[PDB]
DNA sequence: ACTGTGGCCGTGGTC
DNA sequence: GACCACGGCCAC
């Protein structure tokens, strides 16, 4: 199985390295062969003699074509020659490419920004992760000794937690009397035995959570003050600490640094992503927290270190548990991807699609459109027509059916063959034209990615087949989150073409896309409501919720049946639309925000206050109780009553503080915020703090009794003493809890005043 | 920061 | 007060 590759530099060549795990045994293999290139077109070939004179300088070295060889290829589906430069050394591409295009016979250069290791994966044609290798895995967690406001890693850490499938133990240099707490001398102590269990378990998979932002960093930092060499890598390195953006990324060479925080923040949606926040959502159990004054109260104290030992150990335990939970979906997204699960698990999803189409054209011999440049990005700023939404039927309703389109838009886009090498192919046997839109899309040939999202799909559907089919409901929900990757990865296929930084952009297909997806719901409600006596109560792009009025829960769900065994043989190609679900009782609020009940008694909601993570949990609990008393209880007094309940207990400053948290995503940095609302101004002022704050920093805050501004009341919700603040009921009442139930109960003919307590 | 558009809603800046 | 950009997060 391949795991990563790389390259080193010997004697000024490149060798390229294979880490592999072969019957149970790690190996690293060695390739000299193989040459850097990128691609040169010309106003013509007499030109590549005074092309193949380009030289530039670096590091007082000039840099030279190795060798030049023409080739054909193809460019959007059309033939093409080009020149294929070769180079001694992959830094030669960049120190040349640029002064290569500004050459006045060269049209324009290619494939001129890939990195060489994954070059050779495409062009060799290897697959990482693929084959039945065992693979073993070791998560590890530190503990350190922290105070507000020092520098970063000025504390000692104090226990190295690790943990795998036989064993969790925690290495630490004070004495707890636990048995799964190995006490050595000091901290450099404990930081080399750290090393010496890693180099005798010897994991292909290193598990962290947020490893690569905090545990990688304080160790090298501790290590650097201790005099220690931080060896993991298999080859005797350290770890490689690489930058990404705003955030940082951690290799360990010849393993598998698998951080788990970028998989769980992309898969779930939590408003905190604390380790115990994350473990009771996956495995529904809870995690203690201790927190930082706790562990440092303990450390200089000698006591109560058994429930830091305990924390630290059930850190380790349970990054492992996540780990292995996840692990299968990243590395089946490396096989599709064709690129480490080291660089899958932490890429973007249009990084993921480019990588992908990159190596298929590379089989196809497609030559790869560029990256835009400034000005192209310039010209690619207009937007288009998205999905429509039809304004919700008002009230409660029975009997609700929901249908809805399988993979809409990849089924368009392979139905009807959009692609920027079909776009208006001129002289064409058969052409399918968008509708609105106009775009004419030649079906005589297979266009490049219309070819490739199928077996996407089928991919999809054979991981759902098993999801239905799973009966333990950990297993269940783990395959659901793998199902749902699959299907966002192909929806960013639709979405690339309307990327502005994508190679093969086509704003065109983009929107040939979301119109055809328009006519096709729109027929459908259309159908629906004129021929076979549904109303249709709400749609959004693909779906739709109906019923028939009057009608009883078997009639209802015999005709929605009935009208898609009408409906699906008229729809051309892999077009189809689903029965997705049936609800005895459903309420529409507005466009985006709903909530259904089924037939088990269960509610689902969209939209609503109850699924934002920005909302505080009084808010969201309060409206949860008023939808379940409307739809499961029918009782709509009872939630009046609740509602009542829940202002006269905030008024009375009896509700527990951590009800009244409010949870926002600091997106950017603080300097360009245009306009600075509450968690803005709370987090500029921990900023001026000393604190440090970086897009993706959750803020959590409670509104302080005052008046004005809200950010001027805004607190930090950790500092919030109820003894020496009061927190601001009013504004939980009337900003909080009754706009969140008057969107729902105003149906029913109540007012706010309704709400309220005397 | 990087797959797309449609959309609701609170906050606070401008008159 | 009206007006309405900004920002966050959600449904597709
Ligand atoms: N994350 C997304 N990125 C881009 N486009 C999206 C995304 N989610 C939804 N869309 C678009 C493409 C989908 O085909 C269309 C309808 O959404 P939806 O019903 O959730 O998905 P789907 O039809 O692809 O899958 P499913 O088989 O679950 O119904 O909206
Ligand atoms: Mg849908
Ligand atoms: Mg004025
Ligand atoms: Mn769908």
């Amino acid at each position: 199985m391949i795991l990563d590759t790389d390259y080193i530099t010997e004697n000024g060549k490149p060798v390229i390295r294979v880490f592999k795990k072969e019957n149970g045994e790690f190996k690293i293999e060695y390739d000299r062969t193989f040459e850097p290139y990128f691609y040169a077109l010309l106003k013509d070939d007499s030109a590549i003699e005074d092309v193949k004179k380009v030289t530039a300088k670096r590091h007082g070295t000039v840099v030279k074509v190795k060798r030049a060889e023409k080739v054909q290829k193809k460019f959007l589906g059309r033939p093409i020659e080009v020149w294929k430069l070769y180079f001694n050394h992959p830094q030669d591409v960049p120190a040349i490419r640029d002064r290569i295009r500004a050459h006045p016979a060269v049209v324009d250069i290619y494939e001129y920004d890939i990195p060489f290791a994954k070059r050779y994966l495409i062009d060799k044609g290897l697959i990482p992760m693929e084959g039945d290798e065992e693979l073993t895995m070791l998560a590890f967690a530190i503990a350190t000794l922290y105070h507000e406001g020092e520098e970063f890693g000025t504390g000692p850490i104090l226990m190295i937690s690790y943990a795998d499938g036989s064993e969790a133990r925690v290495i630490t240099w004070k004495k707890i009397d636990l048995p799964y707490v190995d006490v050595v001398s000091t901290e450099k102590e404990m930081i080399k035995r750290f090393l010496r269990v890693v180099r005798e378990k010897d994991p292909d998979v290193l598990i962290t959570y947020n490893g690569d932002n905090f545990d990688f960093a304080y160790l090298k930092k501790r290590c650097e003050e201790l005099g220690i060499k931080f060896t993991l890598g298999r080859d005797g390195s350290e770890p490689k600490i690489q930058r990404m953006g705003d955030r940082f990324a951690v290799e360990v060479k010849g393993r598998i640094h698998f951080d788990l925080y970028p998989v769980i923040r992309r898969t779930i949606n939590l408003p905190t992503y604390t380790l115990e926040a994350v473990y009771e959502a996956v495995f529904g159990k809870p995690k203690e927290k201790v927190y930082a004054e706790e562990i440092a109260q303990a450390w200089e104290s000698g006591e109560g270190l058994e429930r830091v030992a305990r924390y630290s150990m059930e850190d380790a335990k349970v990054t492992y548990e996540l780990g292995r939970e996840f692990f299968p979906m990243e590395a089946q997204l490396s096989r599709l991807i064709g690129q480490s699960l080291w660089d899958v698990s932490r890429s973007s999803t249009g990084n993921l699609v480019e990588w992908f189409l990159l190596r298929k054209a590379y089989k196809r011999n497609e030559l790869a459109p560029n990256k835009p440049d400034e000005r192209e990005l310039a010209r690619r700023r207009g937007g288009y027509a998205g999905g429509y939404v039809k304004e919700p039927e008002r009230g409660l309703w029975d009997n609700i059916v929901y249908l809805d389109f399988r993979s809409l838009y990849p089924s368009i886009i392979i139905t009807h063959n959009v692609s920027p090498d079909t776009l208006n192919r001129e002289g064409c046997k058969e052409y399918d034209v968008a509708p609105e839109v106009g775009h004419k899309f030649c079906k005589d040939f297979p266009g490049f990615i219309p070819s490739l999202l199928g077996d996407l799909l089928e991919e999809r559907q054979k991981i759902k087949r098993k999801m239905k089919a799973t009966v333990d409901p950990l297993e269940k929900k783990l395959l659901d989150y793998r199902q749902r990757a699959i299907k966002i990865l192909a929806n960013s296929f639709y979405g690339y073409y309307g990327y502005a930084k994508a190679r093969w952009y086509c704003k065109e297909c983009a929107e040939s896309v979301t119109a055809w997806g328009r006519e096709y719901i729109e027929m459908v409600i259309r159908e629906l409501e004129e021929k076979f006596g549904f109303k249709v109560l709400y749609a959004d792009t693909d779906g739709l919720h109906a019923t028939i009025p009057g009608a009883d829960a078997e009639t209802v769900k015999k005709k929605a049946k009935e009208f898609l065994k009408y409906i699906n043989p008229k729809l051309p190609g892999l077009l189809e639309l689903e029965y997705e679900g049936f609800y005895v009782r459903g309420f529409f609020v507005t466009k985006k925000k709903y909530a259904v009940i089924d037939e088990e008694g269960k509610i689902t909601t969209r939209g609503l206050e109850i699924v934002r993570r920005d909302w505080s949990e009084i808010a969201k609990e309060t409206q949860a109780r008023v939808l379940e008393a409307i739809l499961k209880h029918g009782d709509v007094e009872e939630a009046v009553r609740i509602v009542k309940e829940v202002t006269e207990k905030l008024s009375k400053y009896e509700v527990p503080p951590e009800k009244l948290v409010i949870h926002e995503q600091i997106t950017r940095d603080l300097r360009d915020y245009k306009a600075t609302g509450p968690h803005v101004a709370v987090a500029k002022r921990l900023a001026a703090r000393g604190v440090k704050i970086r897009p993706g920093t959750v803020i959590s805050y409670i509104v302080l009794k005052g008046s004005g501004r809200i950010g001027d009341r805004a607190i930090p919700a950790d500092e919030f003493d109820p003894t020496k603040h009061r927190y601001d009921a009013e504004y939980y009442i009337e900003n909080q809890v009754l706009p969140a139930v008057e969107r729902i109960l105003k149906a029913f003919g109540y007012r706010k005043e309704d709400l309220r307590y005397q």
